[PDB]
């Protein structure tokens, strides 16, 4: 028998990533895991045909079943409108999903010890998070001389404060009002603490509390208040810690570190993007790359392609590990981790796609024998996964 | 007989950079170029003794003489005030100079074929310049209530009110930001001037899809200034100006070979900072790093140092190249060019400081035999510059 995986929302996408997404299911997921699969086709022709209703239904399904795994999708522009003869310039599916779900986006690189890195000392992955909806900022044109003031009027009427933003004396310009609700800062803190707990790494928040004393100071304060009143014991029980750092000081210390921390910031086929909702229940994983149009155009002309599926595979493993965590499914938790180990071990043993071979040898030096095409790489992952799971019994 | 280099404003600085700066003058500039040198000592001690008046005078001299070359200076904090027994926590000399001159700062890395970078395809440098918010008005929203931003016209016409946010439950934070048209225009002029002098295309990146009014004014002003006064000059030089959304800009740059100016509305010894004034005549060149205090302490204790002088040498070469452009000085233009090529070529041939050796071999495997100390490196540049200039005499 296969592992009973439970309830998973799956989102199909476009171009080359749509092809490798089906190969991940066909060769790595379905031969070992049985799922109550809620599949939504977020392909550009389907989103056009349904007037983007499929994206909204897919977003509601993630809210209901707590686990979303998404394939890369085309965000329409004037060229795509002309290419597919679209009805509208459909909004980014990711934006629509994010708007309905809410949460914090965390990006994480997949580290293969034999693959070159910007900072060679980084041996453990760094996870970088930014809170999701400057979007809700009121900007405007100042047509000429005059004063721009910002006023705060409490609900009872009393303790009203007016601040001069600028007195324009020699002409016009622009001005804007920006805000941040406490709830959004608390959600950002929760998603960050819950992320650091599920990973088992220390958490660092970086602000500019020296430039924006009051604005960024409330981020530093809220994160500390939630840490002491709700997470300090859980962090100590997992030997990790939370600390705030100034961005200038944080960048400098990060270079001298070996990575392996969650980095909360106030302001390619080896990187994931995971939306972590404040509830600590709902997660949506996807590769942090696009649909790889250039490889898809080669595929369309009968040319052999060599597309890296690691980021797409890790969207499945991060989502399945989360599904296993919610359901206390030990066999699924094991599978999700074994698939990640196999992916890294295969590249570390020298079996990789052309892009990774180019990172090592340099593109002009890459020979056909230095890499595997899309299918051969998936088959090598499939053999190693069969072996790894057969050893585990 | 030395080159007549003309009028150049020079600013001396502090700690390790002050030492390197004197070696650059003594071994690479003075043996071949004679200048009507306007030197200002911006050392922490001199600024303290003169009550920062030296800084203001140096800034006025750059305005008058058009070319400034500056050594890195200590910006005081509470620890420096104790260390030097300063009368005040004097403002940053760069901030004082920028206040008097105006202009946009453009950073450009020095590329060496053997020194790794983010994208291997970037063979020509990318020059990035940001709009010169620190002057924003921020405050805490203690509880429920309305936050509005208003504009009262000076001509007595109707006051305009915008709702920033209505806090129905709980509080938060809020802020106001502004930008004057004149700064946006100055940013456009400095960027167009920078592109014309370098002979490279210019890209302005904004988030005009989100900040339709705020970033839309940057895009509109850059387009208006371009079409009405630079398009001809740009086409004549086979270059172009284009606005790009920050997302498309990051994508286009990754798949590029470098060689463009990037104005954006938002290893250290291998980057320069040039304050480019909107007039197209005034320029102030310096290294993007600081006074290298850690290295200075080692040098102070008689311990060997390996400090990268490239960024400081390029502050001089960019200023000399600007000077030659202003005076049509072909000999000074060739000299600045040759000093840049010697520096790059010396590194490329395996002669470099520890920081560069760490970029190729990785800090854990860098041996003493892989690099030259500060003095040994400067000597190697002096020796190669003499050879390059003698070989150039064959023209
Ligand atoms: N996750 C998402 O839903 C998402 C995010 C961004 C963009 N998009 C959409 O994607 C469409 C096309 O975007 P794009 O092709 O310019 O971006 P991209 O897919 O990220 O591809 C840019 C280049 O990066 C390399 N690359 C990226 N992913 C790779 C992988 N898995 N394996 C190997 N190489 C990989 C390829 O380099 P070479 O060309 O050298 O082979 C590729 O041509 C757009 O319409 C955009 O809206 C979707
Ligand atoms: N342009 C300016 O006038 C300016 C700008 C910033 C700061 N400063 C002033 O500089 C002083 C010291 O600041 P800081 O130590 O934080 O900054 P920094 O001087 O830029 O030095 C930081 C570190 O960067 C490396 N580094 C920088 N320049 C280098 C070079 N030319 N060659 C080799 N390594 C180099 C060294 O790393 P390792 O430790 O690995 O050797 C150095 O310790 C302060 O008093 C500050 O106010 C001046
Ligand atoms: C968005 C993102 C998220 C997570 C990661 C990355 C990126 C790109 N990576 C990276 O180099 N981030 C990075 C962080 C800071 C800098 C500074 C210090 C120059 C500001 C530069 C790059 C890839 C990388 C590799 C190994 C281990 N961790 C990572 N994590
Ligand atoms: C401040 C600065 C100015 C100029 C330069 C740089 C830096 C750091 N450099 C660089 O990597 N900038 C950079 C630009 C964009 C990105 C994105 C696309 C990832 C956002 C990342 C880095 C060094 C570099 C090397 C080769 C040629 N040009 C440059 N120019």
């Amino acid at each position: 028998k296969k592992i009973s995986g439970g309830s998973v929302v799956e989102m199909q996408g476009d171009e080359m990533t749509r092809i490798i997404w089906e190969l991940i299911k066909e060769k790595l997921i379905f031969p070992y895991v049985e799922l109550d699969l809620h599949s939504y086709d977020l392909g550009i022709e389907n989103r056009d045909a349904t007037n983007d209703q499929v994206t909204k239904d897919a977003a509601e399904a993630i809210k209901k079943h707590n686990v979303g795994v998404k394939c890369a999708t085309i965000t329409p522009d004037e060229k795509r409108v002309e290419e597919f003869k679209l009805k509208q310039m459909w909004k980014s599916p990711n934006g629509t999903i994010r708007n309905i779900l809410g949460g914090t986006v965390f990006r994480e690189a997949i580290i293969c010890k034999n693959i070159p890195r910007l900072v060679s000392g980084w041996v453990k992955p760094i996870i970088i998070g930014h809170h999701a909806y400057q979007y809700r900022a009121t900007d405007f044109v100042v047509p000429g001389p005059g004063k721009v003031e910002i006023t705060y009027t409490p609900s009872d009427g009393t303790q009203k404060v007016t601040y001069l933003v600028h007195n324009f004396e020699e002409g016009g310009g622009v001005a804007m009002g920006m805000y941040n609700q406490d709830k959004s800062i608390e959600d950002f803190a929760h998603s960050s603490f819950q992320m650091a707990l599920s990973k088992g790494w220390p958490l660092y928040l970086s602000t500019k509390n020296t430039i924006l004393k009051k604005y960024d100071g409330r981020f530093k304060d809220i994160f500390q208040e939630i840490y002491d009143k709700q997470y300090k014991s859980q962090f100590e029980a997992q030997k990790i810690w939370y600390e705030h750092r100034l961005i200038d000081d944080m960048v400098a210390q990060a270079m001298k570190s070996e990575g392996g921390f969650i980095w909360a910031c106030k302001n390619l086929g080896m990187m994931t993007s995971v939306l972590v909702c404040p509830d600590g229940k709902t997660v949506e994983a996807e590769a942090a790359h696009g649909t790889v149009t250039r490889h898809y155009r080669m595929y369309q002309k009968g040319q052999e392609t060599s597309t890296n599926p690691i980021a797409s595979i890790f969207a499945w493993t991060r989502g399945l590990a989360h599904r296993a965590k919610l359901d206390n499914n030990k066999e699924l938790a094991f599978f999700a981790n074994a698939l990640e180990e196999v992916s890294i071990e295969t590249i570390e043993a020298g079996f990789m796609t052309k892009d990774l071979a180019a990172c090592i040898k340099g593109l002009p030096n890459v020979q056909r024998s230095d890499y595997l095409n899309t299918f051969e790489f998936m088959d090598k992952l499939g053999e190693n996964l069969k072996i790894k799971l057969a050893q585990a019994k």
